[PDB]
C-alpha cells in the first residue's frame, strides 16, 4: 500500500505542460503513481481539492551553507516550498576553511567561529550527520580556496597555490560537491585572474561537475564579465551557471535586452544557464563601491555599530558628514540592501525562458532582504497569477524541472513514477509571498505542505520536526 496519496487536487509535474486533474502516490522516499489512483490502497487519501501538487522547488541560489548546519530546520525556506537548495555560491562556501574572521563576503555565512571544516568532506558528513530538513547540492567555493591557500590575496595565485586549490577543489567534487563557484568581484577575488579560475576548476570535467559564477562585473563592464564566463565555458568544457543574472545602476537600466541576447547566443554553442531574484534590491557585504551605493541603501547589520541595523545608509553617511561610498570603510564588517535594478529588467531577465529561479537569501542577517522568505510564492502568485509574466506551468518549471536538469539532480524536479517524492501542496489562487522590505520575515501565504523524501516537513505554517533532507550528488 502506497503511505498517503495527496489526492483531488491539479498536478503540475515540472515539465512546463498545463495542469492536469490527478492524485499523487508516494511510498517510502518515492512518488509511486500519479494519476486517478482512487483504485490503489493507501494508508492516507490527504484531500488536496483546489489546490496545486508540484515537484518541491529546488532554490538556483543560496548561501545556506551554514544555515543547514545551525538551523536545520529551514523555515525560510521550507515555508516557501523549497525542497533542495544549491549551496556554495559566488566562490563563497563554508568549506575548505579553518579561520576566525574570514575575508568579507565569507562573513555572510558566519555566526561566529563557524568556519571549522579543514576539508569540503567534513562538512559533508556533517550535514549527513544531522540532515536538515531540505536536500543540499553543495558547491565549494574559489575565494573560500584562496583564503584556505594564500597568504596574500591582492594579486594573482602562483602555480604553486593554484596546485593547492586545485586539489583541495579536486577532493571536494571527489567527496561529493557538485560545482565550483567564483565571485571576481569580491575582494578575496579581485585579483584573481581568468587563467588562474580556468587551472582551479579544471577537475570539474573529470567530476562532471558545474561551473557557477557571480560575473566579475554586473554594470558598464558586463559584457566583457559575459565574455569572460563563456570563455572560462569553453575552456573548461562543462556547464556554466551564471548567478542573479542582473544589469546594475541606472546607467545599465535596459541593457538587460542586450546581455539576454548574447546569452542566448552563447547557448547555441555552449552549455549555460542562468538564474534570478525577483526584486529590484540586491544584497551582500557593505562594499566601497559606486555603483552599488548610488541608490537607495539599507544596512542588514554592522559589526562595530551593531545599532546601524535596518538604517538608511544615506542617513547615517550624512549625518557623519560624508557621501556613502566615503562612509562605507568606518563602518565595515556590515551587510546592506542596494536599490540598484529596475523592475523592466528584473521582468525581462524573469521571462528569458532559461532563466532559472535563486533566492540569493542572505539566511544569517539581522534585517535580511525579503528574498530569503517570499523568492518562489512571488515568482508563482505576483509574477505569475498576478502579472501574467508567464503561465503557472512555467514559473513551476523555471524552480524545478529546469533546475534539477540544470544541475544534474536525477530522479529530483518532476512529479513522476520513480521520482524522489520532493513536493508542494500550494493553493494557486492565494500563493503570495508576504515578506516585504518593512516586514521581511514574514511567511509565505498559500503553501499548504510540503515534502521531502516522502517525508512532510512543513505542514499547519510549522516545520514538522522531519530532518528528511539528504546531500545530494550530481
Ligand atoms: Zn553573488
Amino acid at each position: 500500500p502506497f503511505d498517503y496519496i495527496l489526492s483531488g487536487g491539479t498536478v503540475i509535474d515540472g515539465t512546463n505542460a498545463p495542469g492536469r486533474l490527478a492524485d499523487v502516490g508516494v511510498r517510502g522516499d518515492r512518488i509511486a503513481a500519479v494519476g486517478d489512483l482512487s483504485a490503489s490502497s493507501a494508508r492516507r487519501r490527504i484531500d488536496v481539492a483546489g489546490k496545486v501538487v508540484s515537484p518541491g522547488f529546488i532554490d538556483s541560489h543560496t548561501h545556506d551553507d551554514n544555515y543547514l548546519l545551525k538551523h536545520r530546520d529551514m523555515t525560510p525556506k521550507i515555508s516557501q516550498g523549497v525542497t533542495t537548495v544549491v549551496t556554495g555560491n559566488c566562490g563563497i562556501s563554508l568549506a575548505p576553511l579553518a579561520h576566525a574572521n574570514p575575508p568579507a563576503p565569507l562573513d555572510l555565512l558566519d555566526e561566529g567561529g563557524s568556519f571549522r571544516f579543514a576539508r569540503f568532506s567534513d562538512y559533508l558528513e556533517a550535514l549527513r550527520a544531522a540532515p536538515p530538513a531540505v536536500n543540499a547540492a553543495c558547491m565549494v567555493g574559489h575565494s573560500t580556496l584562496r583564503a584556505a591557500v594564500m597568504p596574500d590575496l591582492r594579486r594573482e595565485a602562483t602555480a604553486d597555490e593554484i596546485q593547492a586549490m586545485q586539489a583541495l577543489a579536486d577532493d571536494a567534487l571527489a567527496s561529493g560537491a557538485i560545482g565550483i563557484s567564483t565571485g571576481a568581484f569580491y575582494p578575496p577575488a579581485a585579483h584573481a585572474s581568468t587563467e588562474e579560475i580556468i587551472e582551479v576548476c579544471r577537475p570539474l570535467i573529470t567530476h562532471g561537475g558545474v561551473y557557477a559564477t557571480h560575473m566579475r562585473d554586473e554594470g558598464e563592464h558586463i559584457v566583457q564579465a559575459l565574455e569572460e564566463t563563456f570563455r572560462i565555458g569553453r575552456e573548461l568544457d562543462v556547464p556554466v551557471v551564471i548567478s542573479h543574472h542582473k544589469v546594475m545602476g541606472k546607467l545599465n537600466f535596459g541593457r538587460s535586452k542586450e546581455t539576454l541576447a548574447l546569452i542566448e547566443a552563447a547557448m547555441a554553442s555552449q552549455d549555460v544557464s542562468l538564474d534570478a531574484y525577483p526584486y529590484v534590491a540586491g544584497s551582500t557585504m557593505l562594499k566601497q563601491d559606486r555603483v552599488l551605493l548610488a541608490g537607495r541603501t539599507l544596512i542588514t547589520w554592522c559589526k562595530p555599530y551593531p545599532e546601524l541595523s535596518g538604517r538608511d545608509l544615506e542617513e547615517i553617511a550624512a549625518e557623519r558628514g560624508k557621501s556613502k561610498y566615503d562612509v562605507v570603510p568606518e563602518l565595515q564588517p556590515a551587510g546592506a540592501i542596494y536599490f540598484m535594478m529596475d523592475e523592466p529588467d528584473v521582468q525581462r531577465i524573469l521571462a528569458f525562458g532559461p532563466t532559472m529561479i535563486g533566492s540569493d537569501g542572505l539566511p544569517h542577517d539581522e534585517r535580511p532582504h525579503p528574498r530569503l522568505w517570499g523568492t518562489f510564492p512571488r515568482v508563482l502568485g505576483h509574477y505569475s497569477r498576478d502579472l501574467g509574466l508567464f503561465p503557472l506551468e512555467t514559473a513551476v518549471w523555471k524552480m524545478t524541472g529546469l533546475t534539477a536538469a540544470k544541475f544534474g539532480l536525477a530522479e529530483r524536479g518532476q512529479v513522476q513514477p520513480g521520482y524522489y517524492a520532493d513536493l508542494v501542496v500550494f493553493d494557486p489562487a492565494t500563493v503570495a509571498d508576504s515578506a516585504t522590505f518593512e516586514h521581511p520575515t514574514e511567511r509565505a501565504a498559500g503553501i499548504h505542505s510540503v515534502y521531502v523524501n516522502g517525508a512532510a516537513v512543513w505542514e499547519d505554517q510549522s516545520f514538522t520536526g522531519q530532518h528528511a533532507g539528504r546531500v545530494l550528488n550530481r
